[PDB]
């Protein structure tokens, strides 16, 4: 490959010197007598000064017709100039035009286009700046979550997509086809994780979890990225830490690396500053009170949706837990408070500014006669959990865990208006192409 | 958390120290009047010694009773002795079983057991010391792909699992029921990250990919972990290079660091040490001409199966690269070899010692008309690819990229027998559960 210079890499200090720039061509203006044209490539976006008596007559008229989108290979000189983005422009001596384009169909502001186009486009729309800095900031997100879980300790490991098992509630299975046989798509990886600490300890997997969920909320994909840990030996309280405690590292870290593409979607960044541990924490008897006390309708054992959620966030700065959950709302799998057999010991994150849950979580049961139980109660068969009882046979430990929506969280840095752009291709209920 | 130590932390420094050993039984043998208790944790097995005349008659009767599995809390003082394992033992003071076991159903060496007996338990048989060893291999392969990634530039992306296209041939597609539609399941996220390349340049994504695969062959799962490169401006010749530099640094990282790990399943290190660029690359022409030299019935235009790679990697040392395949056994979107178009710019990676194929990789169409006149070809309907061909109308560039299977690169690493012993819970097409 001949080399190319990236775009921030045209600096200043580098006046005089050959570059040779590769991308595509962001605007084209005429300036005086001399063609500007702003090529961008996946670093920034770089003034290329295209002047007819230095690069000819056919060479000047190919340029002008170049417009959004069109691929180009550009060679020139360096030029120090403080009028030019970066401070600096390039003196085109060659062009080489890939493939000219007139028509690109996303408009140069993509939030003037209805956002129907935009996902039918959706394979044109991620090229786009604001597009790809949402994808630069989750895939930080991501890199801090697995520095901190190198330092602090745990496993990854790689657990099954294709089951048997519903870990979230039939409601939202999708199910499959497979030779002789039915499966599921996973919605969760928790259960092989619960496996996998019996020999690694600490785990963590992060896999795509499929929900099939007809409500078409600003909140819900079919498909998202799902962060879980699990560990063996710890309880509710020692998993709220870690949870916290990875959350504040990867919202540091991404403030840290990404504060200019933040800066795109937040005229205020404090709820992120304000993300370190201790996060405030309250029960959900103490939310029910809450809310009672600003009018919401709601009575002790409800589940608290995402408007009660919204306005739960409204007495908070920064992620909060929610713990102790009535029995009957959360997943058969859920130890019970041994204080109060009434509630559960689980607990959610919810973001602020009206995002509400990022994490779920909880303590696992660990007494076989109480899981068994509880999966006869729910309508569920044990045949088909079979194994999962096994681990409260083989050597049961007390253990807990959690899943992070990664889309969710994203959605809550950049403060999205919909989840569904924090996904490279989103998939939601009518929505399944490109 | 009462906080444990780790039985990779008894070490013969300790002596005098208390500790909390937090683990499973491993053995349990009766020496002179004591009872050994070897504990087993995520990080190794410690020797704790429980004296009836210091523990009491009561913990020493619930000591002689503890199988294989039991799960238990051991506090006791560390004695440096040169006989124990590590150098140091634990002398119990205080034992607190938490589930004592009898019965665990896979036997001590678990290669005793028919494979089909450790796959009905496979929860069971990943905490064994073989089956971890070959998940904390898995897990330094791919970190050390993500170092070699951040350090080189690639932006990581995390692209769709429900998906409208076969990227692979509609053969091995999974097909289920998406609310009012059809989806697929992905066998690759290759399409998607040549769309993400125009804005980002260098893209990867680590995916689980699903094959429809009736033949239960050693070397394919349903259900396995592809780690995909896409990359703008890169030719096949560019992209080959990626590859050998990536798969050298994952290898010798995980030399480095999995040693031991490495050393419980390979009694020869050579193949592994060898693997660094440059890697040898024949032609298609040139493997034709050793395999039909070596005896072997193939002729030009043949598909090199599993038995015919076999057979290659007999006349190398390390990992090595085949490279110009016959256009009509190699998929629609490769771009045809401009000096020789019965051919097309791809390449594959084969392991040595029998591996065989490890990455599939090529160069990829980049003219619209050629693209759109090979789906025609193929039967394929270019409705389902519109999004597709407009990579190829606004803007096209040259690109390549390749898909990396991490179960068969395990495998070759660990010269496992079979591909599955390389999944968490590995999926064929009799084998859904657990
Ligand atoms: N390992 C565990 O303990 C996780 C547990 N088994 C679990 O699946 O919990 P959830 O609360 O359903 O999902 C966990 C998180 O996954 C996200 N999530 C859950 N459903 C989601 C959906 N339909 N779309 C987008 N994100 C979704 C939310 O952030 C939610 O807090
Ligand atoms: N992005 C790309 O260019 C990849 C391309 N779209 C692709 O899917 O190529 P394959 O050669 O089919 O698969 C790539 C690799 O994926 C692995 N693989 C492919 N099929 C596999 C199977 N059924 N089971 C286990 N591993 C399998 C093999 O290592 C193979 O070399
Ligand atoms: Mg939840
Ligand atoms: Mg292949």
């Amino acid at each position: 490959m001949i080399e190319k210079v990236y775009c921030q890499e045209v600096k200043p200090e580098l006046d005089g010197k050959k570059v040779r720039l590769a991308g595509w061509v962001y605007t084209n203006m005429r300036v005086g007598k001399k063609i500007f044209l702003w090529i961008r490539d996946s670093t920034g976006i770089v003034q290329a000064v295209v002047a007819k008596n230095v690069v000819g007559e056919e060479t000047f008229e190919k340029a002008k017709k170049l417009g959004r989108e069109s691929s180009v290979i550009v060679e020139g000189i360096v030029k120090a100039d403080e009028r030019a983005p970066g401070g600096a422009e390039v003196h085109v001596e060659k062009l080489e035009v890939i493939q000219a384009v007139s028509e690109f169909p996303i408009p140069e502001n993509p939030e003037q286009a209805s956002p129907e186009l935009l996902l039918d486009y959706r394979h044109l729309h991620i090229r786009t700046p604001k597009a790809s800095a949402i994808m630069k900031v989750k895939e930080t997100l991501i890199m801090a979550a697995r520095e901190w879980l190198l330092k602090d300790g745990w496993h990854e490991v790689f657990p099954p997509i294709l089951v048997t098992g519903a870990v979230e509630g039939g409601a939202t299975l999708f199910k499959l086809k497979y030779f002789d046989k039915y499966a599921y798509l996973s919605q969760s990886a928790q259960l092989y994780l619960e496996a996998a600490i019996f020999g690694l300890e600490k785990v963590w997997s992060l896999t795509p979890s499929f929900r099939a969920e007809k409500s078409r909320t600003r909140r819900h994909l079919t498909e998202f990225w799902h962060l879980e840990l699990e560990a063996a030996w710890m309880d509710l309280w020692d998993i709220m830490k870690v949870e916290e405690e990875l959350v504040s590292y990867m919202v540091q870290r991404t403030l840290e690396l990404r504060k200019k593409e933040i800066e795109m979607f937040r005229d205020d960044l404090t709820t992120l500053k304000n993300t370190e541990p201790p996060f405030p924490r309250i029960s959900y008897d103490e939310a029910i009170d809450i809310l009672q006390s600003k009018g919401v309708n709601v009575e002790w054992g409800d589940d608290l949706g995402a408007d009660e959620e919204r306005v739960l966030t409204e007495e908070f700065d920064r992620p909060f837990f929610v713990y102790g959950y009535p029995k009957h709302i959360k997943a058969f799998y859920m130890k019970e408070d041994p204080n109060d057999p009434r509630k559960v010991l689980a607990s959610d994150m919810l973001a602020p500014e009206g995002y509400g849950e990022i994490i779920g979580g909880s303590q696992r049961e660990d007494d076989y006669d109480k899981l068994l139980n509880r999966i006869l109660e729910e309508g569920m068969d044990p045949k088909d959990y079979e194994w999962y009882l096994d681990l409260r046979r083989y050597g049961s430990v007390p253990h807990s865990g959690f899943g992070l929506g990664v889309e969710r969280l994203v959605a809550w840095v950049l403060k999205l208006d919909h989840i569904r752009w924090a996904a490279l291709f989103p998939r939601t209920p009518a929505r399944l192409y490109p």
